[PDB]
């Protein structure tokens, strides 16, 4: 089996069905005690939670699901009727994520789309009936943060006040994205220093609020 299969099995055997908090705790225990994995983790996860609670977004897009940790984290705090769309290009990861969300009881709030973000973003309006996004969580390949942000804008998916929240802006890092948003009058940026998941290594999140053209 793979590491992601191992993590899902551990959650299924160490968490309570329909209890998202127990799911998160199980994943964090596994990844601290058994094997590291690229989930956002509890340190950065607490900062994500604080942001979600501040903005109460009605429609969130996540780029990169992995095993579903961040999707569980966000979707458990959404208000009734609010929704998360997550784009996962790796089909094996998409399948893990779906099963993680099903176990957490969050499946009705989340739609996991298996494909490349650059292919799916242009379909969001016409195929998925999206108008504009309240929040975007970036956690996919780090060289894709900037091109996909510029694509979201092109496609008319950002509105005044759309919150972008980007993982891993220090490790592995996303230097083009970070320079861009920090230099642009169309974004208001805040850096949240933290730690790499499950490690004593500095990392951070960047929040960039879109201000229009
Ligand atoms: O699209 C994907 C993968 S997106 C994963 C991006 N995320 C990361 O890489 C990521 C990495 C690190 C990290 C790694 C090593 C370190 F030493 C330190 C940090 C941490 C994070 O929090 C991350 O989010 C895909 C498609 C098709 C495929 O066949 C496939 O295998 C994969
Ligand atoms: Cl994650
Ligand atoms: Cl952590
Ligand atoms: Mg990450």
């Amino acid at each position: 089996d793979t590491k992601e299969q191992r993590i899902l099995r551990y959650v299924q055997q160490n968490a309570k069905p329909g209890d998202p908090q127990s799911v998160l705790e199980a994943i964090d225990t596994y990844c601290t005690q058994k094997e590291w994995a690229m989930n956002v983790g509890d340190a950065k996860g607490q900062i994500m939670d604080a942001v979600i609670r501040e903005y109460s977004p009605s429609l969130v897009l996540e780029l990169g699901a992995y095993c579903g940790y961040s999707a569980v984290r966000m979707a458990r705090l959404l208000q009734p009727g609010a929704r998360l769309l997550t784009m996962e290009m790796n089909p094996d990861y998409a399948a893990i994520t779906q099963q993680m969300l099903n176990f957490a009881g969050l499946q009705d709030k989340v739609t996991i789309l298996n494909g490349a973000s650059q292919d799916l973003i242009p379909q969001l309006k016409k195929k998925y009936d999206v108008d504009t996004l309240d929040m975007v969580f970036l956690d996919h390949w780090k060289d894709r943060y900037l091109p996909d942000t510029l694509l979201l804008e092109k496609c008319g998916l950002l509105r005044k006040g759309t919150v972008l929240l980007a993982d891993n802006v220090i490790v592995p890092g996303t230097p083009d994205f970070l320079a861009y948003v920090r230099g642009s009058s169309s974004f208001e940026c805040t850096h949240y220093s933290s730690y790499l998941e499950y490690m004593k290594v500095v990392d951070g999140l960047e929040k960039a609020i879109y201000q229009g053209p």
